[PDB]
């Protein structure tokens, strides 16, 4: 059950990912964010499931790979099995979600969280239903090789607070960031 949801930490320049690594140096508080949204379940014998592409699985370091408590699964038209950790590996979005129904899955899923790349991002928002968008602005520009799509605002409402979300800009590390929601239904 749960809701479908996406998860990302952006610079001003809309750049997720740079050589295997993130565009900016480590936050830790942003990471934690990541986690404890991630993980969270406040349902007995329930857990969230985590969708990523094959390159945002490889993009964590092998010590944080599986996540855990969270159920892993890898989208990927390209390997030929599940990565080493993994639990599951679909080809599309849409059979991921469709795996969310069989023996294991449906009685053990509580939310979804999407966590990347670009085009797991673009095949999800672009997706029938009720998503959120949990969204980061690291508010200055880091050269990027990858990057999230556009925003089209007034498709995507931004939620004036949420509960768990701090409201306030943060910083770490002299960067600027802050937490934001954005959600939409069709
Ligand atoms: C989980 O651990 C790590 C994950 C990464 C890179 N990923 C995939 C990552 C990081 N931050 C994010 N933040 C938000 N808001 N949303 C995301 N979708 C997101 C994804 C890098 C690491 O170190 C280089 C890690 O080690 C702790």
């Amino acid at each position: 059950v749960g809701s479908l949801n996406c998860i990302v930490a952006v610079s001003q320049n809309m750049g997720i990912g740079k050589n295997g690594d993130l565009p900016w140096p480590p936050l830790r508080n942003e990471f934690r964010y990541f986690q404890r949204m991630t993980t969270t379940s406040s349902v007995e014998g329930k857990q969230n499931l985590v969708i990523m592409g094959k390159k945002t699985w490889f993009s964590i370091p092998e010590k944080n790979r599986p996540l855990k408590g969270r159920i892993n699964l890898v989208l990927s038209r390209e390997l030929k099995e599940p990565p080493q950790g993994a639990h599951f590996l679909s080809r599309s979005l849409d059979d991921a979600l469709k795996l969310t129904e069989q023996p294991e899955l449906a009685n053990k899923v509580d939310m979804v969280w999407i966590v990347g790349g670009s085009s797991v991002y673009k095949e999800a928002m672009n997706h029938p239903g009720h998503l959120k968008l949990f969204v980061t602005r690291i508010m200055q520009d880091f050269e990027s090789d990858t990057f999230f799509p556009e925003i089209d605002l007034e498709k995507y409402k931004l939620l004036p607070e949420y509960p768990g979300v701090l409201s306030d800009v943060q910083e770490e590390k002299g960067i600027k960031y802050k937490f934001e929601v954005y959600e939409k239904n069709d």
